[PDB]
């Protein structure tokens, strides 16, 4: 197992009904205390959207499993991934109920400036042709800090270190020129990455990216990290911790025109050039189309038959 | 089986490797007129965004519906099948990076009558369409297509109020007045009596609907209704797709004024906070512990 507490709230109210308790160690809450009361008023602001929307888009007229942040009884809000399930009314129009399961989220890191190795929580953040974050896998929460919630939206560029803007313009210029084909990878030196307290830490990342075929233009990017190493700070999700200054002219200004480029550059026109006429090789190679011809069938039969 | 051709598209530049036989009895293309072009080039432009966005996020497998051209210019509904399947990595005659392929298979849409005026059966269309509070239509099912003529697309983001009749727009009101009262019992429903929906060819269809909604119990707003239909009597033209010119009308002032300001009356009515009180209170909550743990006992070993 693990520390966590389940809570049955009531879809008529939103008003908690239950808590196992287990209540009591995972958040200090007094075995009772919850009932009666509001369950979103335990939700952190900048979370009750993300709430809202996962028991919208989950009710039913494994399942929905997200996170957000949670206040401690007697302040300090701590990371929490639910298990949201919905099930019909019990004991004595239809009832419903909403059974939340809360497990706390924990750090990944055990010592100041780890430099890990296979235990290594590897993750993927991907992001549009303007830069704005779009998706982020599980693992990143405990190696960042942030909840997914915290960073889509957010430009990528708000987590590079402000003296790497001009080494990363170069690692993105690269992810261009390998958009000439696609698939094509490739790992980048380790940088500096802006973590949720403020500390950075060094990233190591396989960039990779989609290319729209019919209009050339780059869909998104998606970097494949892990972390080289980690924060002056073990703890991940505490408050800012010292760590920040910078200055003022040469920098915000030089800086906001890097990202300028990189974005500009990112915008730009891809090159898939028609090299397949020679390729009448493989156009007349009876391999390929005996392949094709069974793809063709194995793809035909499965999805619109079954 | 069922009429279908299957393409396979090259996700390196986007135009079409291999193709059916079946092809030209479907769309009409003589055989391997569709090598070397680009694939898009055959999708309708109102189903571009949809075609490109679906790839994109997909990068059972991804299905949906996207209008085709035929060879002759009029276009045709076609669900669509995709699947990614790794390009064999070439024997080694020409590139050093992976290759991706896009399998296609289209299978074509045909309208659910036979004919006109069409009563009532099992055989009749059924389906659910969702529409926020604000009325904007976010969710319809695969089985409106045949029914409406409309793909998802086409409905999506569009108001569920522009479908009503304008004659109906007042008993329109005390239905939706009605989800409101209902609204105030989670999960209760009612059966309204058969109502104009506009479909895609201009005609009305009669659609006899079992309304539905969700409340977010912690706004006391209401998020979405949801209405599953049943297609009553079917529209006065069988096919749907095909825009036929025998419907129409207009009549400002009074109906395009009056009308337009009923929708807000609706629609604000829907903005109004569902009241959601207790006849149960503070202790009674606690009575329950040993209830709901062993509630939640069961939910546990599942």
């Amino acid at each position: 197992k693990e520390d966590s507490f389940c809570c049955v709230i009531s879809m008529h109210d939103g008003i908690v009904l239950y808590t196992t308790p287990s209540i009591t160690d995972v958040l200090g809450y007094p075995r009772d205390m919850w009932l009666g009361r509001s369950f979103i008023d335990f939700v952190h602001l900048k979370d009750r959207a993300t709430f809202a929307s996962q028991i919208t888009t989950g009710i039913p007229i494994a399942k929905s499993t997200f996170c957000v942040m949670l206040r401690r009884y007697r302040v300090s809000y701590e990371p929490f991934r639910l298990g949201l399930t919905f099930r019909e009314a019990p004991e004595e129009g239809t009832n419903m109920l909403l059974v939340i399961c809360a497990t706390p989220i924990k750090s990944s890191y055990k010592v100041p400036d780890e430099i890990l190795s296979q235990k290594s929580p590897k993750f993927a953040i991907r992001h549009t042709a303007t830069g704005i974050i779009s998706h982020v896998d599980s693992a990143a929460v405990s190696a960042l800090g942030y909840l997914p919630q915290d960073l889509i939206g957010r430009s990528i560029m708000d987590f590079y270190h402000h003296e790497d803007l001009s080494v990363m313009k170069e690692t993105y210029e690269t992810v261009m020129k390998k958009g000439q084909t696609a698939g094509a990878s490739f790992c980048s030196k380790p940088y500096r990455f802006l973590i949720q307290n403020g500390c950075y830490v060094l990233l190591e990342t396989e960039w990779t990216s989609f290319v729209n075929p019919w209009s050339r233009k780059l869909e998104f990017v998606v970097g494949h990290h892990r972390v080289f190493q980690g924060p002056k700070q073990c703890n991940v999700f505490e408050a800012a911790p010292t760590c920040k200054l910078k200055i003022s002219e040469e920098a915000q200004s030089r800086n906001t025109r890097i990202k300028e480029d990189i974005v500009k550059r990112l915008a730009e026109t891809v090159s898939r050039p028609s090299e397949t006429v020679k390729q009448e090789v493989s156009r007349r190679c009876q391999a390929l189309a005996s392949f094709m011809e069974t793809l063709m069938d194995e793809v035909s039969r499965a999805d619109l038959k079954l």
